[PDB]
């Protein structure tokens, strides 16, 4: 008929006896002298069922080849994590047990109640696989920062690969009061050591303002870190979204880290886009879009960010020293920063020897009137250095206030001293109002001073500066009451070239030099009569002279000749006549000296002394007569 | 005897009987009124071979095994794509079916016929997967742009790894016409955005000329896109082969891209090995080996090529706006550029404040005479700034023309104006003809002029020329006839160490400057009579004047005295004798002035003027004899 | 009864017929006629138990999907490798079998017998599987070197992920002697071409010092390879031990490489950190800690360093060329190097035209007396750009020796020519004894100068000096003795803010300048009488003269006036009087000259010339009285 056999309880089974279970799957006996009831007693039976009992051609079972294959990748979804579902026991059972570990791809969205630690050592991959927060996430009252994932006070993991993280803030907006709310981190590591934290792509943060101690967390969150990488892209939802509160704050934050390197975009953000912060730290190319904050925010000690990719702030782009006990050596590797409503870069008070090196456009885009806020750089601080490049035309913007702005306010325990500047552009002036400035510029197209150098210059050395096609290249302004406020200020080669006003000078230089002989060689081929060569000339602003001439004193390398075959020297004087100065000429010549008149109808004459000390002149009586020595 | 049965017309099986299919494999009955002929119809029956029917260990089907152990990692290969086989129905059902989809491993090659089309938010991985085109990729007539990977008007793509393409141009060079032929790229992306491409290592492709409206496609092609990332490592087989027409163009080719990102090597492209054309894109280390075109090619806007290593082209190294409508702000920075027929980097006319910054050699490579071609850096465009490091004896190979060419043809509308020139090396010339250019070199062992301004400079600022052993440091040769031609050209400070000749100027500069006390200490020990602690001296060109002797006036500091107990001035005029200017000296000595006479034979005297201003002169009669006033 | 059938001698067998195995394992009959014994012969017959007779839904056999997914991921444990087992017969099974292979992850760590050779164009995945040498891998005497893994000769591997290595020193210690030693690297590749290495992370080497023909190898190393990159992360264990001899030498050693790139990270070496030496190579910010040789070593030709990251060595930071052939245009593009017992940047003999850019500080940490190897940057070479910026405060380490030390022995064939000196900090010299060097400082807070230019500066150009509160600006200390010592040396600006002393010059410049019309216009309302508005003086050290006063000449534009309504010049003489330098005026005035007295009861006069060239004095008598020629 057909191959059905329940157990028999009087019957004894031999070995390879086959019979039915009441479920009807088959079981053999494993032994000769079987009396167990398979239905209640597995002992000596085994169910032909089985994985064990089914052989790949390589003599391999079924069984060890499940456990090899799956141990190969250990999943999530082995451990019945599910896609869309609350995952969170899933998740953190998977965790405790596999060292090595794949969080799944792109069409996978865990849902985590509860914040996910990862473990020390382990190694995760990740093919795009999202996790979301729910409810509960924020944890325990007395409200302490949680994320989705965590790797706080966690050694030697590594992320191959990347994980997206999604907090909505609106399921989270109603919990704490005024004094404690949650704080919901994409991702945060507080005191990781030796961390690859791999590839994040993460929206949004839970982190609404409470009065007392206020602590911002970022979107991804690297804290009190040591020799951890991580790349992140994160956003915000700032201008995606109306809201009554600051839901989130910063972007991308590094706090208090020693040798933690980012690659990092940031949008949208509610504050600062990137943030970061510690000591030998690296911001790779940070690709800053939309801020609420500054786009991007150093601090502590040998920070550098290299390569700034950085567009649209309601602050700046860059802040050095921003609420920081510490902004040592913090710097600016080259980029582009455009679009603040105040400062392309603001080093603040704090800020020590930070170097900044920027092509810089479209600051000062605020509605408000013009401050020191309306800078491209804005600059305080101790020996900072500036390498401004600088356009105002640039992405059609249309700027407000200074290209560089350094300044302190008093020379007693000056905010600003000893920073070095060099600034290359087109159409905006350099203000210095800081002791110990050295000044290199080049500006095209100013429509006032190329440079100025106001109050509180005490020893600022002026380099060079040229200037193609400005109002003036320089001006010199300082308080004049004060011998303090300009006092050592070198104004070295200044370039005019097509400028409306000449340069505008104050105080007078020592200056040491090596002997020279310098040798003048004109090509022109023709030379008219008392035609200038080469010369040096003085001018006076005296109170006593007021009207139009103000030479004072001239030496001119002269063409003494209507052929320019003869050549001289004129020694310039100047006196006080019918409200002028008065020029006049010892006239140095080929075989003779030639005193000229003051003025017309005044005589000329020669000064000398007697042995007695008395002085005596030789002065002409308009006639062919003896000279005599007249009394002076 | 033996287990077989078969089914019976006549039988009702119950639960869990067993009976054999006309096949031999095993049924059992899920019901107790099973009367189904299981041959015809498995109602109530299972076949006990099914995979739903074994067991793990953990309590899991081997069909439960199977869904979640495939689902890790879905494959082509599952797809039934056969490796060395066309496999274009297989890929794109398995494209259309899985999110998240493996390509394969380095041993993979799959057979392409049709285009393969990506899908939106999808994430690809690959471990070195090639695919080959096959004739019909090409698709249908009128002949449109494809490619074996396509992600043309697609979103949010990643890829994560290598995957590899292969062209064959042999099997496509029969097909079209004069008017219209295939286009055939290995990676093409119009018009996709914000993907992350991974890495390609792709040779050949297929863009035969046509004669209207011809479009070069690159190996590696991404047009019109936003935020996306790619790595490629291309092989364009020009000089690998011999062919009848131009194959294939471009190597790597981006054009009117928004924000994207290249990793890149090309070699043996019969035109441009890379080119990048959009906004804000960046040209991450490119590296260029033996190119027919440019090594490189930038335009756009605020494109940037970082870290260069270019070597061997039958063009130059590096085009700035060829063939372009826009070259603002596209910037090299930092590199190697060798090996170029013509130039290193051509700056076209194009250009608006483009940055250069490059180690370059050998230069002008043709066997054809040197021209503005065979340049360095061959500079035209709108306030262009270059940085060159230049050697001329580096890699061994020897250069025909300037290191660096900066010029316009007419001063109307100059296609050069307000570039910026830093220029150190060894052993070719700087060469200036455009309006405010902004001049700073090092110069060692150039055998003519280390630097030299032509036509056309007018407002040029030399702020620096160091010259060390050059023929000459700086020569100006304007255009003489015409005051606008070196009107407000500024020569500054021309340091000369063993050069043969002398530099030559032109013009007079204006100069404002800041009072000074210029403090000169000569430290020698000993100084002789009429020894020069110090002087200036002005010489003369004049017509007039032909023969060796051309000082027309100096002002000498002078030791006066044979111990040096004594010091003064030489106050040095000049008139024309015997076909030479000679020298005299108005001597300013301690307690007395001397006049030398003008000749040998010639009195000296002084001129004085009486109040009625006649003029008298004091002049000696070669006796002890009363002094008369002698009208002049 | 029971289901149990075993083969019967004398039973033809029917198709789909079922028996038992002697092993109770089921077969069925594939055939009608079969008499064949199953036990004995599977002629005809099937296991029922096998992979191939189970069914996935879909239509494939077990077999078949066991097949496919093993074959995406085939790894070392499907060859029998076990973790914590020596595995090298399993390993090598592997890779001579798997074109891609899967090593396994941060749990498995293999130990290996013998050498694991990579081949040529596989493509490996590693999730960080470590490899552990175990006695054996050394191989045969006379030893040669080997590694845990190598690719010696090897084309066209890819390496996917992290590969770590150990290697336990301790097991080789007492093999080989004086002559011959084993040599274990972590990993090597000797003539590799176009390989992706990945990324490593290795512990220890075995590079114990034998006496003739000593061959430092790398923990991780790559010799004489072309177009090669890796990532690698070593330990040399130095100061985490005590060892008797030497172990280990360099941690990450690149040797004769063209082409090759590195990232790069080790620590405590017990040579080099890092050494990196070839043609077209690149260190990608290398990164060392705590080293006993050198941290970073360049050489070969066009070799970079980009973004350095040093701290910590027994030697110096940086050498280039150290030990070497050929050290050409070898390169340091920016970073950080601090705490060198020697030098931070020791540029060797060696060296042709190498740049380098550094922030540095922390040198001369030796407990030694101050020499040459205390230097920031020492300075050998043919042409090398230094871009020195320092801070002797920085990190709160004290230094020794000169921020910069460039310097010859000899002007016959020097060891120094060429050098381009560029310098910014705070609080320490450059030393320049070189000829023909190019030297720009802004120098802050020495104790000393500034700068010193000492002997042997033949030919060399000081462009600027900016001093701020300095000892000195600048002091050139020549061989006085000898005209070729100083020949041709130019100091050109020299900026002074309040130094303490004077800068101290030696020799004249020839300058050869534009023509120019200087105007200095004084702002300032007020000057009383013999105010100097602009003054050059000149300087005597006469040995004749000794005694503070040494005043030789001067030219003075002054206010002539107790008002400023007049303004003239002063022309400055001098003679010795009473051990002094006595000063004396001809005073240029609107209407007069005035010669004064060279001392107070002296006459003055005017000397004139006959015709017939004697010479005559006007010399005033004390009375009003004719003048007369008086003989002179």
């Amino acid at each position: 008929q057909y191959y059905l056999k329940y157990f028999n309880p009087d019957i004894v089974y031999p070995k390879n006896a086959r019979i039915m279970l009441d479920t009807g799957v088959v079981v053999m006996s494993m032994v000769d002298g079987n009396s167990t009831n398979p239905n209640s007693n597995m002992t000596g039976w085994v169910r032909v069922n089985s994985a064990s009992l089914i052989f790949d051609q390589s003599g391999k079972t079924q069984q060890e080849i499940n456990d090899s294959q799956k141990q190969k990748l250990p999943s999530l979804k082995d451990y019945g994590a599910v896609s869309g579902q609350d995952s969170t026991a899933a998740i953190k059972a998977a965790i405790a047990a596999e060292d090595f570990l794949y969080f799944g791809d792109i069409g996978d969205n865990f849902i985590v109640s509860e914040q996910i630690d990862l473990r020390d050592g382990c190694y995760y991959v990740s093919n795009g696989a999202k996790f979301t927060a729910a409810l509960g996430i924020e944890g325990s009252q007395p409200y302490t920062p949680k994320s989705i994932i965590n790797a706080s006070g966690k050694v030697g993991i590594n992320i191959s690969g990347l994980v997206r993280t999604h907090i909505d803030h609106n399921i989270f907006s109603a919990l704490g009061d005024a004094n404690s709310k949650p704080t919901i981190s994409g991702f945060l590591a507080d005191a990781a050591i030796d961390c690859d934290f791999g590839k994040w792509e993460s929206v949004g943060s839970v982190n609404y303002y409470y009065t007392p101690n206020f602590k911002e967390y970022g979107i991804v969150d690297l804290r009190n870190s040591i020799d951890c990488y991580i790349e992140a892209d994160v956003n915000g939802r700032w201008t995606e979204e109306t809201t009554a509160s600051t839901p989130s704050t910063v972007g991308i934050m590094g706090s208090n880290n020693k040798g933690c390197y980012l690659k990092g975009r940031a949008k949208n953000c509610y504050w600062s886009g990137i943030l970061w912060e510690g000591e030998d730290c690296v911001v790779d190319g940070p690709h800053v879009r939309n801020t609420k904050g500054s786009n991007l925010n150093l601090a502590g000690k040998n920070t550098a960010a290299y390569n700034v990719d950085l567009y649209g702030s309601e602050q700046g782009n860059i802040s050095i020293g921003e609420g920081a006990t510490q902004a040592e050596n913090c710097n600016v590797v080259g980029g582009v920063a455009g679009n603040a409503k105040f400062a392309n870069c603001h080093l603040h008070s704090v800020t020590k020897n930070c170097h900044v090196k920027l092509f810089h456009y479209g600051w000062g885009q605020t509605a408000s009137a013009v401050s020191d806020a309306t800078s491209g750089i804005r600059c305080q601080g101790t020996g900072n250095t500036i390498d401004s490049e600088f356009d105002v035309t640039y992405g059609g913007l249309t700027v407000k206030g200074d290209a560089v702005n350094v300044y302190c306010s008093t020379l007693t325990n000056p905010e600003a001293t000893n920073i070095k500047v060099n600034v290359v552009g087109i159409g905006a002036r350099v203000q210095i109002r800081a002791p110990y400035t050295i000044v290199n510029a080049k500006i095209t197209g100013a429509t006032g001073d190329a440079v100025v150098l106001g109050e509180r210059c005490k020893g600022s050395i002026v380099e060079e500066v040229t200037a193609i096609k400005c109002g003036r290249p320089l001006q010199y302004a300082p308080k004049t009451t004060d011998a303090n406020d300009y006092a050592g200020v070198i104004i070295g080669r200044i370039n005019d070239v097509e400028c409306t006003n000449r340069s505008v000078f104050y105080g007078q230089k020592i200056v040491h030099s090596q002997r020279k002989i310098e040798r003048i060689y004109a090509q022109e081929t023709a030379f008219v009569l008392d035609q200038v060569l080469e010369a040096i000339e003085v001018y006076t602003n005296d109170s006593g002279v007021t009207g139009a001439n103000k030479l004072a004193s001239a030496i001119r390398h002269i063409s003494a000749d209507s052929f320019g075959t003869s050549y001289g020297l004129d020694l310039v004087a100047s006196t006080i006549s019918k409200n002028n100065l008065a020029n006049s000429k010892t006239k140095v010549r080929a075989g003779h000296i030639e005193v000229e008149p003051a003025v017309a109808g005044a005589a000329s004459h020669i000064v000398l002394y007697a042995a007695n000390g008395t002085k005596w002149k030789l002065e002409p009586t308009g006639s062919a007569s003896a000279a005599n020595w007249v009394a002076v």
